[PDB]
């Protein structure tokens, strides 16, 4: 399973998709994930949430014509989700946040 900042960032730029231990929130919900119960590992062991579109409402990430931002959970293993996320654009800029989308720094 690939769920580290560097592992995932290198996978994305190379293969242009998340590794297969990732599922979107929608897919997780359909399998019985209840966010308030922290039960993702019980219903989808070894999976992490990732691949959903990120709004960039606060426009902290660099904007561009036709650029879409998505996110994925990093360092997740079980329980409630943590505050670590990788943010990647459709042109393969990779940013990280470790504080719940408050601050972002470039990592690729």
């Amino acid at each position: 399973v690939i769920n580290t900042f560097d592992g995932v960032a290198d996978y994305l730029q190379t293969y242009h998709k998340l590794p297969d231990n990732y599922i979107t929130k929608s897919e997780a919900q359909a399998l019985g994930w209840v966010a308030s119960k922290g039960n993702l590992a019980d219903v989808a062991p070894g999976k992490s949430i990732g691949g959903d579109i990120f709004s960039n409402r606060e426009g902290k990430l660099p904007g561009k014509s036709g650029r879409t931002w998505r996110e994925a959970d990093i360092n997740y293993t079980s329980g409630f989700r943590n505050s670590d996320r990788i943010l990647y654009s459709s042109d393969w800029l990779i940013y990280k946040t470790t504080d719940h989308y408050q601050t972002f720094t470039k990592i690729r």
